[PDB]
């Protein structure tokens, strides 16, 4: 239950980049809006938002995604990230 | 650093049956050698391996899969999963089929 400090972000990210490396690229396709994504990393996380930097036609722009409601805790945070992979599969399957 | 206790057992296994469902199953069809699993669960997890409980069209089988290397602490089976995950995921990859001739 620890709070989203910049310290956890790093942490939060840096494990994200490794283990879902597929859903950071589905937040930039479905929730960023982004087409013809290569690679897409988490650069920071914080109680509103998240910066994913966005690899596309060889080009590196970094977008934002608010989230709709604000985050409390890492476990917050946990259970927003997990609902909106789910999210994101659902609607690039189709 | 967290040294790999039975509360860090019930943690990683929770988060993992929950976030990871998929790829424990991918762990019973590749390490574990089973054929035509319907789901899988970690039921626990110690320095010299994880065990699993595996679902096959009604089996309930639980089986142990011992770990190359023992684990040190809880970032060194943080990476061990990983990389089991993404292994089982590229022999899946190399799909085998039955062969039959024209
Ligand atoms: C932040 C919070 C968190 C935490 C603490 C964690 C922790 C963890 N984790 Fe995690 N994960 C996560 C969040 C997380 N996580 C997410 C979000 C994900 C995603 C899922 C998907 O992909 O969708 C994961 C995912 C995951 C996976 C899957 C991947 C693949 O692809 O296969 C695995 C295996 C893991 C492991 C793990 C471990 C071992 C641990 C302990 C250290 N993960």
């Amino acid at each position: 239950a620890d709070p989203l400090t910049p310290a956890i972000s790093d942490r939060i990210c840096k494990h994200m980049n490794e283990d879902a490396a597929s859903a950071i690229a589905l937040y930039a396709q479905v929730f960023g809006q982004q087409t013809d994504v290569t690679m897409a990393q988490m650069q920071a996380i914080d109680p509103t938002g998240m910066d994913l930097v966005v690899e596309s036609e060889g080009g590196s722009k970094t977008i934002r995604i608010e989230f709709e409601q604000p985050l409390k805790d890492s476990e917050d945070a946990h259970q927003v990230l997990i609902a909106m992979a789910k999210q994101a599969r659902s609607v690039g399957k189709n």
